[PDB]
């Protein structure tokens, strides 16, 4: 099954310096602010698009990790897509779950941050706390990304 869902941000932050943030700093910057994630190592590819990385994180007093494909960049547009696509912390229910992000201007300066979302379920139904809890996961990542940049503006 395929649910797909549209999730809308407004920030303070200024469009390239958020994405900048949410994409070329996103490695450095997640382990310093998300508790439980110790760190980010690429296993496939240089960096560009295909490029496969492990999350690392603490979970329920073990190691756990996550695998995160690259799929696309476009920097001058702001565009970055990528995919959830295995490890134990993707949810046993889901093959894979694609993400297709923007970062737009917004007023005063600030940004919109535009993003679909794409549950590839290995059946038919998906579960509302499968979704829930990605969700608070993905954005919890843009607010804990986001927050630092606020927090330290000349990092
Ligand atoms: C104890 C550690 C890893 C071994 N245990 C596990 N490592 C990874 N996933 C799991 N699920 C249940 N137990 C584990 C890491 O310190
Ligand atoms: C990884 C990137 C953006 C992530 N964007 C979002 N991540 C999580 N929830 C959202 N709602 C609106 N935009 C988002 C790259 O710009
Ligand atoms: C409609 C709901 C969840 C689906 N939304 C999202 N699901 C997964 N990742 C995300 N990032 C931003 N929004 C989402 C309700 O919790
Ligand atoms: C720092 C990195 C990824 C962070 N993004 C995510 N990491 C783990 N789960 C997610 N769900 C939505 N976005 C994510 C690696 O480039
Ligand atoms: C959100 C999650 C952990 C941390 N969330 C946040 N973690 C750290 N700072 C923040 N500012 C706004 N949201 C956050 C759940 O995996």
């Amino acid at each position: 099954g395929i649910f797909a869902f549209e999730n809308e941000q407004s920030s303070t932050v200024a469009p390239a310096k958020l994405y900048k943030a949410l994409t070329k700093d996103s490695d450095e910057i997640v382990p310093k602010v998300i508790e439980p994630i110790q760190s980010v190592e690429i296993v496939e590819g240089n960096g560009g698009p295909g490029t496969i990385k492990k999350i690392i994180a603490i979970h329920d007093g073990h190691t756990s990790f996550v695998l995160h494909k690259l799929d696309a960049i476009d920097e001058a547009n702001l565009t970055y897509n990528y995919s959830i696509i295995g490890g134990e912390g993707l949810d046993e229910s889901l093959e894979k779950i694609s993400y297709e992000s923007k970062i737009l201007p917004g007023p005063d300066g600030g940004s919109i941050g535009k993003i679909n979302v794409k549950f590839h379920t290995k059946g038919d139904v998906l579960s509302e706390t499968v979704r829930d809890q990605a969700k608070f996961k993905g954005l919890g990542l843009f607010k804990a990304i986001e927050g630092y940049v606020l927090a330290h503006p000349d990092y």
